[PDB]
């Protein structure tokens, strides 16, 4: 029984097809191994919806999805990062959740 510890210390800006998007640099730690996994907001949202369909009764919060304005505003990104970090830290509080195959793949815990 080894519970993962996670955090999101920073975010970076990536590009695909000349189009900008933000990735959150997620630090994962299990036992004495640690690694980073990059995940953008749409992926956290995808994980959340999936988990919410399976367990429609948890009170897990995910930051807002529809933003009116500059979604690259630094203050906005920093607040979004804090919200995403709270979300994942609550996920790992429950073995029922951190052992779920989608959470493990999201965090690359079985690589």
């Amino acid at each position: 029984e080894s519970c993962p510890s996670v955090s999101i210390p920073s975010s970076d800006e990536h590009r695909e097809k000349k189009k900008r998007f933000t990735v959150y640099k997620v630090l994962v730690s299990v036992g004495r191994s640690e690694w980073f996994v990059f995940r953008r907001y749409a992926e956290f949202d995808k994980l959340y919806n999936s988990l919410k369909k399976q367990f429609p009764a948890m009170a897990l919060k995910i930051p807002a999805k529809r933003i009116f304005g500059d979604n690259f505003d630094p203050d906005f990104i920093k607040q979004r990062r804090a919200g995403l970090n709270e979300f994942i830290q609550n996920l790992v509080r429950y073995p029922e959740l951190y052992n779920h195959p989608d959470v493990r793949a999201f965090l690359q815990m079985d690589s």
